[PDB]
């Protein structure tokens, strides 16, 4: 029965999808019984940094949905000094949750097109995400749609039996730069996702120790395995995305002219 009004519309809370720092996301129904997601942010306590991060996400979300429908839509929002409410397109599920249920080749290359389109358009407006991973994409309408820009607070799914970030998607440049960053590091992370989507695992999901994992990612003399497969253009895509040198890695504009994307059958 718990409810939320935003501007002058009432919405019913079916459940809570997820939560993060000071944020919650709810699955809700509007008055005419249509389904939406609402993100809630409690601003009561909040640095001037995160305030600006939350303001920055809303503006980019509003700016970017005009240019692609592979970005989750922001329909309405309400922002005061105390709270934010954001009424948004509601996904069926996030791609990370879904991948952990163990893909038709054609759904896989359609999803890939979806991700490139979304990441390409945020690149055209000056954003490099930097921490792309499956959780950033939502399945809706049989498509993948991007939900974050790396900018704001990364939330996590709520379970109903209560229970930690991943690192399998981090590009080599990010690691070696602990001692601005390229559009090319989003290519790395997308390759890991596509790799996962094709070989059932991320390129270093075996190295269960995390510092030896970090070293593999950066190691020139540590080969990534690309088992032969029927779709050889999919093999090529993975090979070029997962080049360690960002300068030699394939770019998004190149990926969009690649045969895996352009020739429509396997
Ligand atoms: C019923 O919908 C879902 C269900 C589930 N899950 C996961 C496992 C079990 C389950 O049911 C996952 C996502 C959705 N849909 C959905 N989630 C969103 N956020 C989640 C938060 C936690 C991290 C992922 C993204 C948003 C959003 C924002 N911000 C704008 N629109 C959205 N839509």
């Amino acid at each position: 029965n718990e409810c939320i009004s935003v501007k002058g519309r009432i919405y019913s809370i079916l459940k809570q999808i997820g939560s993060g720092g000071s944020s919650k996301v709810f699955q809700v129904l509007n008055e005419k019984k249509q389904i939406y997601a609402i993100k809630y942010v409690n601003l009561e306590e909040a640095d001037n940094q995160t305030l600006d991060s939350y303001r920055n996400e809303i503006a980019y979300l509003n700016k970017l949905q005009q240019h692609s429908d592979k970005i989750i839509r922001l329909y309405d929002y309400e922002i005061t000094d105390q709270y934010i409410y954001m009424v948004m397109e509601c996904g069926n599920i996030d791609l990370n949750s879904w991948l952990k249920k163990k893909i038709d080749p054609w759904e896989r290359k359609s999803y890939w097109k979806n991700m490139l389109e979304a990441v390409h358009t945020i690149h055209q407006h000056g954003i490099v995400h930097s921490d792309l991973k499956p959780a950033n994409f939502l399945i809706v309408d049989g498509m993948l749609k991007l939900i974050d820009f790396g900018i704001a607070n990364q939330m996590q799914p709520d379970t109903t039996s209560v229970v930690v970030g991943t690192v399998n998607y981090m590009p080599p440049e990010a690691i070696k730069d602990m001692s601005k960053i390229s559009p090319k590091s989003d290519v790395w992370s997308l390759g890991c996702i596509l790799y996962y989507m094709t070989y059932g695992k991320t390129p270093f999901q075996q190295i269960i120790n995390q510092i030896s994992k970090l070293h593999a990612i950066i190691d020139p003399n540590h080969e990534i395995e690309f088992p032969d497969i029927p779709e050889k253009d999919l093999q090529d895509v993975l090979k070029c995305c997962l080049k360690r040198d960002p300068k030699q890695r394939i770019s998004i504009p190149e990926l969009l002219a690649h045969p895996y994307v352009q020739i429509q059958t396997l």
